[PDB]
């Protein structure tokens, strides 16, 4: 009856309250994400435990033995009932999963330190002075791995080849290898993080250039689950009574620090 | 079992090209939506017939009868098989009927005679002298009825009890209304409707201001169709192949006047 949520700590949407050694249960965590399960979880009527995945991925099937990793193979495995996390809605996963409509739209983006001389995507495949990657699993490589895009292609023939990798593990290992390179490292991230980071200190990332695509974070639940359907008329009353915009500025701008 | 389309002439999803005359069919249209029922028939392997809804509507539901009009009302009563159109996923819809995901995303937006002394929604709200109003049939009325933010509701307010009426059956008739009025009348529609218009002559209007709000438009199915799961299955696959970005750049900016 208590539904398992499971998500992923990625700021602003999950992270740990200063204090959380102090607290128990869904207390110990804040951000977008919490914010909103308590919603859908108070507009469906149930009661929930967050619980963060295992193996901090996103999910992906792996080639070899075509088992899925991350939140979505929670999901796929029983592991959990339903997933609210800045998880991408793509044709591979909305084969295994269901996803709710958008509860936000972003695309893949380039963060830059500032003050490089990188103003687009085409401008980053035309040169090679200024290293560039991505979150090594996710949507995004896959993105580009899949990419049939003359630009996008030379730009994953590139990454794929790159060496030392230029694939990071987590999304903070790629702004820091950012603001620690003098200018010589770009990082291709979904642009809401990009924006998100936009207003940190020490203010000395920026995104440049518009989207590479569109896409959407859905919330995610195993095939013909019974939640399904009212989560998804959740996240549309969400979105119509302003909430959803609302949260977003709540935890972008409002705590911006520049 | 040939598929019936059920679909609204609006620019540039759906509009009868030059020489329809000496046309027949499916070959009389031309436009975004057009090229995008082409694209979903040949991914789930049909043949289709495009119809224009005989109201001209988008889809509402009459408050005292209970019964929908428009291109929602062809699917709730089963005179069509699918909607392919710039109909906006709502609430209220999703209950009568299944979407697809978001095949484009949008916002309520402004648009003014050039030269017309307003930037955003709050200037309207703060005076008389030039009126405005929507589409007065459509998920953009429906917004400003609903809305609670003290602005939208500010406006609403003033736009139920407005002599002459504001409000116009077709975004056409909108968009003539703001031409002929010397900058007396601005009128509010959806970001893409409006993005498109001011790069068209006369080239006299603009979009002032952001979003006032974010959606999306997908392809509506009747509830439990079996063209539902299919057709979902390829939105995400046109998206992803970059066919939908391709259609919006060929159809807005392609076709840019100004
Ligand atoms: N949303 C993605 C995961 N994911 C996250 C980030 N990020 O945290 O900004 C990214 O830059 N790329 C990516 O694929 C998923 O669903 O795979
Ligand atoms: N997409 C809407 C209908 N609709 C269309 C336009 N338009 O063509 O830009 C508008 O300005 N307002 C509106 O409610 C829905 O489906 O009701
Ligand atoms: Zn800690
Ligand atoms: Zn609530
Ligand atoms: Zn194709």
């Amino acid at each position: 009856k208590t539904v398992v949520v499971t998500t992923i700590l990625e700021s602003p949407y999950v992270m740990m309250k200063k204090n959380h050694e102090m607290l128990e249960g869904n207390e110990r965590y804040e951000g977008y994400c919490v914010d909103l399960a308590a919603e859908i979880a108070k507009h469906c009527g149930f009661k929930y435990k967050l619980t963060i995945v295992g193996d901090g991925k996103y999910g992906a099937r792996d080639a070899d033995t075509k088992i899925w990793n991350g939140m979505v193979g929670e999901l796929v495995y029983g592991k959990a009932d339903i997933a609210i996390a800045p998880l991408t809605i793509t044709l591979v996963r909305e084969e295994v999963i269901d996803f709710s409509k958008p509860f936000m739209s972003l695309g893949i983006s380039i963060m830059i330190k500032k003050g490089t001389p990188i103003e687009s995507a085409e401008d980053l495949s035309k040169q090679t002075e200024i290293a560039y990657g991505t979150l090594d699993s996710g949507s995004t490589k896959e993105f580009f791995r899949r990419s049939k895009i003359a630009v996008f292609d030379k730009m994953w023939t590139y990454m794929r080849s790159a060496e030392p990798s230029v694939f990071v593990r987590t999304t903070a290992e790629g702004v820091a290898r950012v603001r620690k390179s003098k200018g010589k490292y770009a990082y291709l991230l979904e642009s809401t993080m990009n924006e998100y980071i936009e207003q940190r200190k020490p203010c000395d990332t920026m995104k440049v250039g518009g989207n590479l695509d569109s896409k959407g974070y859905g919330i995610a639940t195993p095939k013909g689950s019974s939640l399904g359907n009212a989560v998804n008329l959740a996240v549309l009353k969400l979105n119509e009574q302003g909430l959803l915009d609302k949260l977003k500025n709540k935890w972008w701008y409002d705590k911006g620090e520049c």
